[PDB]
């Protein structure tokens, strides 16, 4: 039978005995990403070019306000916003939800692959809403998941049921599940990380990518991908297997890319997908957040090639 | 002023003289790469998954080989997606050779990854009867060329004489705008575009080159790295920020990967129009004369000054 | 606040403590919709024309498909099916549901607006279902509306709530709610039915046409509008008030218009919104079938144009 | 095989030996078209609504129409049902046109939702003179093409030229004119008429009799079917698909009909006379009438022309 999210969330829903506000959450998520992707393909750009005579931005606040208007949030943060987004008191619902509304967009002038990121967590206190609410740890997810706005647009979408994948058909504004249940390969082939910054690599890092250049053995090399946009690189990396890597190094030795609203996500649908994600000293999910902003490294996909990165990471230390 | 593809081709046209024929095909090709990108994005998949109870490269190859029959402008097709050229039957037979791959990077798309249409288009040249060697033509003979970027948004970017343009397709109204004119590429950018994958197999001068890159002997700041394995999706990035991309031979290629005909002539063709630069490392890409239409070339192609420097970086290994 | 059909039916049953099945339905409804007016639309026509080398028919597979698929129907009535289908018992849910899912597509070769109308009803019986529980009063319905294929797509709900309607943004698939609880106005000033039957009228429609030509209180004359499509002549009744008749006549001494798919879901929309729906001698709602497929005359709208009918027929007894 | 708009003018024009102008004001005309679609669809109508935290369509159709046909460089003056005066192009963008249109007809009722549509006709600029508003005042019978798109059901442009009538299904996945219906000829005879009866009390003598021969036929034949929509485009395509007659005839309160000349009435008979079918204002041919006022109004009966003599025979009964 033909799943759409909206019918796919309200059973889990049902089986749950839940009171829908969860469902209601992801579908006013759900709008907000069919516009975005409405946005990124560009629909209307004529009129900007005069025809009758900021995208991330946009985006931000149409995941801002099609969360608060869900009756279903507390607590937003996001990427493009210095301090959390306390939901007025006649809105606020049970669930905080981080997200980067637009990743990928600082290069989108060359229509590079851009993505929506998210993780929703239950307000655990009763304390009035703030920002210590989202200061928990990505084993507390309660969903994660992204959309990518690339060839198509997908929404990836775990939570304890597993990972499961849904194509908006444009042409109806529907996400259809195409891919149930999705696992990832214990063993891949593709390595991506920044390899420019290579003189910057910390001793394991530049170890770990040599051995996948020059195996020590008769395998083959990986190959490397690299997008530079980490929607892309870990949707990638979920589908085929392999290893992403954005690691820490002495000038940046908590990494660069942001725990709440990108590792957290990222590390949790890899998890959900029986991946791994470290930051190298311990599971990206177990970081206990201090700063909404905080940064911290992951190395995430295929359980036997972080395992392997965490064999040489551990010869240098 | 506001401009489509469908006026700006048109007014180049009457500019020249011309009596259309190009225009034609440049109309057809865009009415196929609609298609495609509507395909692409997965408009009516939920048809597919039974919501009322071909292959994607398949469909882009009979879209644009149709649309260009139809278009009464051209004798000879040569498609990624045939093993041999398809010869345009004579009621419909135009004068122009067109070169394309339909879908390029099609093998990922599975995971999403940027992909896109390929063209050069050819004036025949021999009075023979049309066949496979009416393709068989260099690079520089090219009447333009382009590509369509399915990526975030689906951009056309077109190379002629009159240089380079990039029209923005605007899914609303089924138009491409004109939003950027007579580009020009940076002349020596920042970023770096290979796959590394192959560094146990890559030939003395790129060993150097990239080292250049990542260790620069000047203490300048390193280039950064992308390659996004989607030859239309890296070009298109090292045409709007400048930088190299490069694919040179490796042992499972030993004449290169990328084909000469319909990936690396009409990437070199926008890049020379764009003020850039594209070699296989001997010679120009465009001044190739090629034998086979499925034949291979290595290329290195993008803003010119570091384009040079991999030759200088060539030329020290001879 | 923004709100789609999604959320207002979510939040709808959420204050109602319902157990979501009913929203189920509606989903699937509007999904539905959606990939109908796609097709009405004729998105992707190129392709029967050879690019690369039944209408009715669809819209039916679409609704009955959608509908089958919500586990929340157990017995579907449509125009285009000569007997009542009965839902698999592994996706049986407790509504029935008579539709016509392109009312008006006889015509569609002009372009003419065309529609889709739905009534729901709960199984009221313990038995096994069948055609039988889908001969209910129209007083019955859990909740009626219809989607219009006009200039552009509007669904129109009406529920115990009230009528809501919703505007199809097909930029990005969502129903946005633009007019909230509708009320049609007391008294309008077009009156619509096709007088190429005048030769056929029963006296009391052919008096009161003459008074909406020659008003006998010095009021100026009704204008006259006939799309010849139910759904579009029903909205515009709907929408600028007024009054749209089907009658009897010596084709159809019972009307032409079909009584559970077609007189029924528009005269509850009428009665939701303040208006009337009446066959002359009594409220269609109150019609008790004995057919799936019987026929009702209908006059409808505004309530003080219906009831100056109604005064005209009862002078003629 | 397949033929767009796009392609079908080309090739007229290459057969035509033109030099391409007129092509590029209707693939011009075709792109506002697809826009106005567009918006008409209501596509972004979440924008207003505040999904994120504002014309009427029909000035914002006119804006369409104007700034594209002045951006093809093929038109030098533009009549408007928006705009008191004609439109004069500025120099640098001068082409040999005349364009009247009617860019959303049909809009007052949109509220409904009834179908709406856009309305064209198309002159060559017959003077040498300064461009002005007086190369707009020909008759119909000098129109070089026109026709309208109808945004119902689904959207599709008839264009009517010397080589007849074609019709072309606007797919909207991919922003192309599909040729569906090609050379299009209306039916002899219809089974259909289409006027607003509300107000039969002013009804001319004429057209009283008339619409009683269609309901009450004094030969036993089958009554008529009526439809009107209130939207001209509308129920002019039915009237040209089906067959039949479409009245917006004069009376005592309005001796001119209430409908324009240049770019409602001139178009669509020119549409008509292409494919068989007649249009009169009851005393001479819609496309004969010689214009004193770019908005000046104009009775029109249009339709299969067995229908339209029948209407003639009881207008010249009456004197
Ligand atoms: O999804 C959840 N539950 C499923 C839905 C059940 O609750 C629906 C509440 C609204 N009620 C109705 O709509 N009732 S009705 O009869 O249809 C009705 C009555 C009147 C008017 C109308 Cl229009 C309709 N729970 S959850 O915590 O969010 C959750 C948990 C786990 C995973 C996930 Cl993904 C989500
Ligand atoms: O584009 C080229 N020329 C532009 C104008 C071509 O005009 C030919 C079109 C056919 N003619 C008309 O349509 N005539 S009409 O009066 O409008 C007419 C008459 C009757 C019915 C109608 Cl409906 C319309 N030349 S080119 O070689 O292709 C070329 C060269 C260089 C760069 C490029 Cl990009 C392209």
């Amino acid at each position: 039978d033909v799943n759409t999210l909206t019918r796919f969330v309200m059973e889990e829903g049902r089986k749950a005995r839940g009171t829908g506000e969860l469902t209601q959450l992801l579908n006013s998520l759900c709008t907000a990403v069919k516009a975005i992707s409405s946005a990124v393909r560009k629909a209307g750009i004529a009129h900007l070019y005069g025809i009758a005579g900021k995208l991330d931005v946009l985006s931000n606040d149409l995941v801002m306000n099609m969360l608060k208007s869900s009756f279903a949030t507390c607590v937003l943060v996001s990427e493009e916003d210095k301090h959390a987004i306390i939901v007025e008191p006649e809105k606020r619902g049970k669930y905080v939800v981080c997200f980067d509304p637009l990743d990928g967009s600082s290069n989108i002038d060359c229509l590079v692959s851009v993505g929506t990121i998210f993780g929703i967590y239950r307000k655990k206190s009763t304390d009035e809403p703030s920002e210590k609410d989202a200061l928990q740890p990505g084993r507390n997810l309660v969903a994660a998941g992204y959309a990518l706005y690339g060839s198509a647009t997908m929404l990836v979408l775990a939570m304890d049921c597993g990972v499961n994948c849904f194509m908006l058909d444009p042409a109806i504004g529907e996400f259809i599940l195409v891919d149930k249940d999705v696992k990832i390969k214990k063993k891949g082939k593709i390595y991506s990380l920044n390899e420019g910054y290579a003189k910057d690599f910390d001793p394991a890092v530049t170890e770990y990518i040599q051995r996948k250049k020059f195996p020590p053995d008769n395998s083959a090399p990986y190959g490397a991908r690299y997008v530079g946009s980490m929607v892309a690189d870990v949707h990638r990396t979920l589908v085929y297997g392999g290893i992403f890597l954005y690691p820490a190094n002495k000038k940046s030795p908590n990494g660069k890319l942001r725990l709440l609203y990108e590792c957290n996500p990222m590390a949790y649908v890899m998890e959900k997908a029986g991946g791994m994600a470290t930051t190298g000293k311990e599971a990206v999910l177990d970081v206990i957040p201090t700063d909404i902003h905080q940064r911290a490294p992951v190395i995430l996909g295929s359980p036997d090639d972080v395992l392997e990165f965490l064999k040489v990471y551990e010869k240098h230390s």
